[PDB]
């Protein structure tokens, strides 16, 4: 059939069940963002604890 | 002018080459959610291998 | 009341601000895709370095 129009507020929204749903929704953001960040500061400590790294190497 | 919308069963669609295309095709799925949920594997593994961690910790 | 149409070029758009956008924007692909691949890169080295994994077992 036809249902065109989408609420305008700068935000995204995908056709579902001729509805207008966030894609961030779909994107699985607020819930996974952990994994996508964690990363980053786990990677803080291991870069950190480069300090041991290169003593050993010149002990 | 405007485009005819997609089937309403739960499932959602994007905008592409005027035709319906599920979102999820664009996530990749299986493409790239194993790099996704990969650590949540391997960590466990590691997780578990801080029987050795401790071990030198308590001797 | 309603949606432009969007062009057809075999790229795809979401609804956002009454106008076409990648939807690849809001995957994250753009200066940040390197976290996202990078333990694919890094994980070469840590599978390479399994050398010293099996000789310090089987001495």
């Amino acid at each position: 059939g036809y249902i065109p129009e989408a609420p305008r507020d700068g935000q995204a929204y995908v056709r579902k069940d001729g509805e207008w749903v966030l894609l961030s929704t779909f994107l699985g953001s607020s819930g996974n963002e952990q994994e996508l960040l964690e990363l980053d500061k786990w990677a803080s400590l291991w870069n950190w604890f480069n300090i041991t790294n290169w003593l050993w190497y010149i002990k």
